[PDB]
Formats: structure tokens, C-alpha cells, sequence
């Protein structure tokens, strides 16, 4: 995990930041290169659906936890590790996860408070790998990642 945390950041954070800017993540991915680049269009189709079949409770969620300043995003990682690190593991838990990120996210640049993605990403990106890199090794990790998901609804 010098390289499974390194590379998962990579992913969750070029994805947080092109939902919080909109802006899409050129510049180049620096190992495996194109396995990151290949999650994170997967990570865009598969964490659109969560997040619009999600949209009510993913509101509530973002506003109990009323979410101000990086003070707020320091204390998040003790209850996302609460939630997250207790049931069955599935790639679909993990897409969530990030996917909540990404809201948070949106709601960071919505109140002029892009400086936080950064610490958030790492935050999500310790929790999954903390907790995970087991799982996420042996289900062969984000070519794993890729493969379950095979976008069958862009092609
Ligand atoms: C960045 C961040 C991410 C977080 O993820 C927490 C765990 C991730 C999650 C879960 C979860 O796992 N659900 S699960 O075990 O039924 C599951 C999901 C997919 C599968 C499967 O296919 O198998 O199963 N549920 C969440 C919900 C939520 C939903 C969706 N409905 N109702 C509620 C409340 C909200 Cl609003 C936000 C985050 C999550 C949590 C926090 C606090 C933060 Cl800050």
C-alpha cells in the first residue's frame, strides 16, 4: 500500500475535485496510469447512479452533519470509519463511500471551501485502505475495480 494507498488516492481525489469543479482531470496519472485513469470513468458512471438514486438521503446525511470548515472534516473520518467498517464489504459499499465524498465535496466548494477536498480525499482514502487493503488486494484492487463494473451502459 506505498502504491495501493498512493494510486487509490490518486483516484478519489481526481474524482472529488472534478465534482466539486467541474473541471475534467487532465494531466497525466503516474502509475499504473491507465488502471487509475480507466477507475475513474467508472467511478463517474457507476457514482452518478448512487449519488441519483441516493439524492434524499444523501441530503439528510450532508446537512445532519452540518459541515462548515476543515475542523468539521478532521472530526468526519472517526464517523465515516464508524459507518463504514461494520457489515459485509462489496464493491458497492466502497462506490458509495466515495461517492458520499464526492457530495461533500460539491457542498465544500458550494460554501467556498475547496480547500478541505484535499484533506477529505485523504481522509476517505486512509479509511478505505486502513480498513480494506486485505479485501481490495485479493479482489485484485482497482483493475478489480474496473472489471465488476465493466461500464456496460456507455460501452
Ligand atoms: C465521505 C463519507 C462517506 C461515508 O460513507 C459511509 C458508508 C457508506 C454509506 C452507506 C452504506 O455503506 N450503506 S450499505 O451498507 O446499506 C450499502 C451501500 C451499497 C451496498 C451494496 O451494494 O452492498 O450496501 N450508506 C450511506 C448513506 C445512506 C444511504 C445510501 N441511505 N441512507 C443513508 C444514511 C449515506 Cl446518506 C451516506 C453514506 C453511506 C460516510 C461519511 C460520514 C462520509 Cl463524511
Amino acid at each position: 500500500d506505498d502504491e495501493l494507498y498512493r494510486q487509490s488516492l490518486e483516484i478519489i481525489s481526481r474524482y472529488l475535485r472534478e465534482q466539486a469543479t467541474g473541471a475534467k482531470d487532465t494531466k497525466p496519472m503516474g502509475r499504473s496510469g491507465a488502471t487509475s485513469r480507466k477507475a475513474l470513468e467508472t467511478l463517474r458512471r457507476v457514482g452518478d447512479g448512487v449519488q441519483r438514486n441516493h439524492e434524499t438521503a444523501f441530503q439528510g446525511m450532508l446537512r445532519k452533519l452540518d459541515i462548515k470548515n476543515e475542523d468539521d472534516v478532521k472530526s468526519l473520518s472517526r464517523v465515516m470509519i464508524h459507518v463504514f467498517s461494520d457489515g459485509v464489504t462489496n464493491w458497492g459499499r466502497i462506490v458509495t463511500l466515495i461517492s458520499f465524498g464526492a457530495f461533500v465535496a460539491k457542498h465544500l466548494k458550494t460554501i467556498n471551501q475547496e480547500s478541505c477536498i484535499e484533506p477529505l480525499a485523504e481522509s476517505i482514502t486512509d479509511v478505505l485502505v486502513r480498513t480494506k487493503r486485505d479485501w481490495l488486494v485479493k479482489q485484485r484492487g482497482w483493475d478489480g475495480f474496473v472489471e465488476f463494473f465493466h461500464v456496460e451502459d456507455l460501452e
